[PDB]
């Protein structure tokens, strides 16, 4: 009873994409194309992000450097860093790359993770042509490849996946898939998990979508407030209300600022300032003032967002002048979530 313990209704979205030249072949995502802007014409010619020491896709600067997520001593790291924050849950991103060097990864990080009795779920992105029948094919590869691995999250003996851009997903799909009467149906079978739908909308559009889907719960992702009516924090007090009158779980997603402006230069009005830590303490207090049982942080580590709380440094190239953790330290969004967990775990 030291104050000290890894929460497990604390879910971290982590991003294993970067790479080195020398692990991975280049310096993956660090190098990264700039975005056109959607209403700014026809020729644009917007280049890209060299990935070079002194320009990175990020407005902030990683105090590990430009880091391979290969890298068995950078996952050591990221772990303790885990630790620190205690984070118990690792959120991570599956894009369904079919590819060995990302099923090396997964298997490092689960292992990385156990070691520090981290958990590790996955979160379940939009790749090419997901439907509900390809999307059942995952889970069940995923459950089978790592469902017996021991840093594998289960609650109350159930796996849980976080459902990025379910909305793209018609309800009726989702039904079959996620309905006990469904005739692809995970409920009731050895692949039954907790499906935690993207809450995004009004709740006119939102509550239906939800119900008549059969997800057990939602997230709402999006680290800048305001966004979209799910990342707007004034809304989490009702949105729980919903949730808890429909046996649906509600797990925010908090997060310590963000901007994307080096990858989506046009994109300047999302930006929300992280000022000492003012924003994500407004936020995460919101989330626990909500009565919610289970809370997600975006992000551990998407550098591209702004919305990391992995370690910063200051940093002045020829090429940029980087953001940084201002009048805080680098480690400081990691033991500002450890204040955060223990307020959550105070009142849960
Ligand atoms: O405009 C860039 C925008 O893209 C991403 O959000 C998109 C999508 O994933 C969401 O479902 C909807 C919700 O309204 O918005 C976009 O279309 C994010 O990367 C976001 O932070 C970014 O501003
Ligand atoms: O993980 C959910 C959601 N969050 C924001 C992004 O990481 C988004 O992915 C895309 O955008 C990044 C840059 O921000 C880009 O590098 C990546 O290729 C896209 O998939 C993600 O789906």
């Amino acid at each position: 009873n030291l104050g000290t313990e890894l929460d497990y209704d604390t879910f971290c979205f982590y991003y294993d994409w970067y790479g080195s030249e020398a692990i991975d072949g280049q310096y993956r995502h660090w190098a990264h194309a700039i975005a056109p802007d959607p209403n700014g014409g026809s020729g644009q010619n917007p280049g890209t992000i060299p990935g070079t020491q002194e320009s990175i896709a990020s407005n902030f600067y990683p105090q590990l450097g430009r880091y391979s997520s290969s890298d068995p001593n950078i996952l050591t790291k990221h772990m303790d860093m885990f630790v620190m924050a205690r984070t118990g849950v690792l959120a991570l991103t599956w894009w369904n790359e079919q590819d060995e060097t990302e099923a090396k990864r997964i298997g490092l990080i689960l292992d990385a993770a156990d070691k520090k009795k981290i958990k590790v779920c996955f979160h379940l992105e939009p790749y090419p042509s997901r439907n509900v029948q390809n999307l059942r094919e995952n889970i069940v590869k995923l459950i089978t490849r790592y469902g017996n691995h021991p840093a594998f999250y289960r609650k109350d003996g159930k796996p849980l996946f976080f459902i990025y851009d379910s909305y793209l997903i018609e309800p009726s799909e989702w039904e079959k898939l996620l309905s006990p009467g469904g005739s692809i149906t995970i409920r009731n079978t050895a692949y039954d998990a907790l499906m935690i739908g993207l809450w995004t909308s009004s709740p006119t559009v939102q509550r239906p979508f939800i119900l008549n889907a059969h997800f057990d719960g939602f997230y709402t992702y999006f680290a800048a407030t305001g966004f979209t009516y799910g990342s707007t924090p004034t809304n989490w007090v009702s949105m729980q209300k919903w949730a808890k009158e429909n046996g649906k779980i509600f797990i925010p997603s908090v997060g310590p600022g963000y901007i994307d402006t080096r990858i989506r230069p046009w994109n300047g009005s999302v930006i929300r300032t992280r000022t000492d830590g003012q924003y994500y303490d407004a936020m995460y207090r919101k989330a626990i003032e909500a009565g919610v049982s289970a809370i997600s942080i975006t992000s551990f580590n998407e550098w591209h967002e702004g919305s990391q709380i992995e370690p910063a440094v200051p940093y002045t190239s020829s090429e940029f002048t980087y953001l940084d953790y201002e009048n805080r330290e680098p480690d400081y969004y990691l033991t500002r979530t450890a204040y955060w967990v223990g307020k959550f775990r105070e009142s849960k």
